[PDB]
Order: structure tokens, then C-alpha cells, then sequence
């Protein structure tokens, strides 16, 4: 049988301050019910050590989206509200089946737009430079659908060891460290100064697949929303 994410202690703190949005992003498991052991295919642990996820088909996801902590309802932050907001992850990417093509791991999402996207690419050309099997961020500075609109950076190769992740959001500005090292530093998001909606999610959201049959997979050894005022 499948073991439960709840079985171990690591992801009790995140399980509490979030639900399961699955196959799409309909409720498949309240905070309360992700506590009490809820598992499928879709979301299990891996190894007795990582929260995995799984999911098949183009625009499709199994991941969890931040919530109040506690039972709470949908949580919404601005970015420019003066608080630090933190997101960490430690994630091992496998090499993924033919036909995923991307598979987005972490983001900031509103209840318009995704501010930011931590997603795994299987080919891509940034500013003139070819790059395979990485991971990258993908920035909105605007709701248009032009190139102008999008910040894209190779954040690392993927490796087949666990690659830690830190997003940091403060006084408008966005940071994300990767092993330990920044490698996106202050990225402006004023354009969303105001927007009141904005949440956490990590897990597997699988963009533009060639084949609606084939199954991505994400395991997460480590997962935390880090609040930085000690709310208790
Ligand atoms: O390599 C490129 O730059 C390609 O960008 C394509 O447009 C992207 C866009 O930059 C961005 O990545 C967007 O991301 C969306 C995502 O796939 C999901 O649909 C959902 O999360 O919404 C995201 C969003 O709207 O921000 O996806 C588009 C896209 O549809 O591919 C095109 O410009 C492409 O021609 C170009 O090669
Ligand atoms: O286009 C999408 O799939 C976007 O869905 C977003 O989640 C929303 C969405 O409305 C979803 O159906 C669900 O709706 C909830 C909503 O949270 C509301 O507050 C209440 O919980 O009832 C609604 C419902 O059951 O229909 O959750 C929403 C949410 O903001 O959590 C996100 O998953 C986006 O990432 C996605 O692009
Ligand atoms: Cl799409």
C-alpha cells in the first residue's frame, strides 16, 4: 500500500499551511485531510523520506497551494506589504518520461497571473544561449503575452541529487537562491504593488506536454513557508 506524506514528521509544518490541489486545481485534500494521512499515486511518500508528486496531462497539476495555518482558508499576501515571504524547498527532480516537456515546482501565484515560476525545462534558447534539462525562473513583469512581459533565467542544471531552493519576496523585490547561492537578486515586482491575492504552491504543474499520458514526477526531500514574524 501507499505510504502517507503525514507518516513522518518532515512535512507536518507545510501539510498545516496548505491543500492538495488535484488533477487540476480543485480541491483533492483540505490541510485537515492531508494530516490525516491522505494518499494516492498522485501523492505519496517516496524512500520513507520524499513527498512525491505525480501528474499526467497538458495544464494539469497535484500541488499544494499556501493556506492560513491551522484550518484556515486561502491565504493572500501583497508584494509589497512589507513583510519578508519566504518559500524553501529541497527537491529532487528525476529525468522525466518523453513527452513532459516542463514541469513547474514552486510559485507565486495571485488570483490572476503567476508572478513567478520554478519549473523544470527538457529544452529551451534564453537571450541567444541553448539550454537542456534545467531548471529556470520565469518572472511576469506585466499580463501581456510578449516577450516583454516575462523575465526568464536559468537558475541550474538539474542534478539527480537534492537541489535546495529559497524564494524571498520583500518590499517589492523577489530573490532566489539555489544551493545556497543567489543567482536571481532583487528582481522588481512592482508592477504587482497592490494585488492583494498573492500565494505560495510547490508540488508538479505540467506545462505544454506532447503526450497527455505521460506522467511527471517531482519529490520533495524538504518543503516550509517560513514566516518571518512568529505567529504562534
Ligand atoms: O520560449 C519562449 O519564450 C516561448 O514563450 C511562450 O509563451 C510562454 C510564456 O513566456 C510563459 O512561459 C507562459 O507561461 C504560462 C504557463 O505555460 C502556463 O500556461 C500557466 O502557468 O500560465 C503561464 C503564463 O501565462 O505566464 O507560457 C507561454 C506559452 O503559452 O508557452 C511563447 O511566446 C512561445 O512562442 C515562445 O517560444
Ligand atoms: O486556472 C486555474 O486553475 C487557477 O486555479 C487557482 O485556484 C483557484 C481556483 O479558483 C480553484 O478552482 C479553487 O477555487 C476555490 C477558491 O479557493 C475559493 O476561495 C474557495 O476555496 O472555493 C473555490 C472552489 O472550490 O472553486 O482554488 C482557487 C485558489 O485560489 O486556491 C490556482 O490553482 C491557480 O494556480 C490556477 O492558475
Ligand atoms: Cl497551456
Amino acid at each position: 500500500f501507499l505510504t502517507a506524506v503525514s507518516s513522518i514528521d518532515t512535512f507536518l509544518p507545510v501539510l498545516n499551511e496548505a491543500k492538495l490541489q488535484w488533477p487540476t486545481s480543485a480541491l483533492a485534500a483540505s490541510s485537515e485531510e492531508l494530516l490525516g494521512g491522505y494518499v494516492g499515486s498522485q501523492f505519496y511518500l517516496q524512500d520513507g523520506k520524499y513527498m512525491q508528486f505525480q501528474i499526467a496531462g497538458s495544464s494539469n497539476r497535484c500541488e499544494l497551494r499556501q493556506m492560513i495555518p491551522d484550518g484556515g482558508s486561502e491565504i493572500g499576501w501583497a508584494v509589497d506589504d512589507g513583510t519578508t515571504h519566504t518559500a524553501t524547498s529541497s527537491i529532487v527532480v528525476p529525468e522525466q518520461v518523453d513527452g513532459v516537456e516542463e514541469v513547474t515546482i514552486m510559485q507565486i501565484h495571485s488570483g490572476e497571473a503567476p508572478q513567478l515560476r520554478i519549473s523544470w525545462i527538457r529544452s529551451k534558447s534564453l537571450d541567444g544561449v541553448a539550454y537542456e534539462d534545467f531548471i529556470m525562473s520565469t518572472v511576469r513583469i506585466g499580463t501581456g503575452d510578449s516577450s516583454d512581459n516575462f523575465v526568464k533565467t536559468h537558475l541550474a542544471d538539474r542534478t539527480a541529487g537534492a537541489m535546495s531552493f529559497q524564494i524571498d519576496v520583500k518590499d517589492s523585490k523577489l530573490t532566489i537562491t539555489v544551493n545556497g547561492n543567489v543567482v536571481v537578486n532583487g528582481q522588481d515586482l512592482s508592477f504587482w504593488d497592490g494585488t492583494d491575492s498573492c500565494y505560495f504552491k510547490a508540488g508538479a504543474y505540467n506545462n505544454n506536454p506532447t503526450s497527455e499520458s505521460a506522467t511527471a514526477r517531482i519529490k520533495f526531500a524538504a518543503l516550509a513557508w517560513v514566516d518571518h514574524h512568529h505567529h504562534h
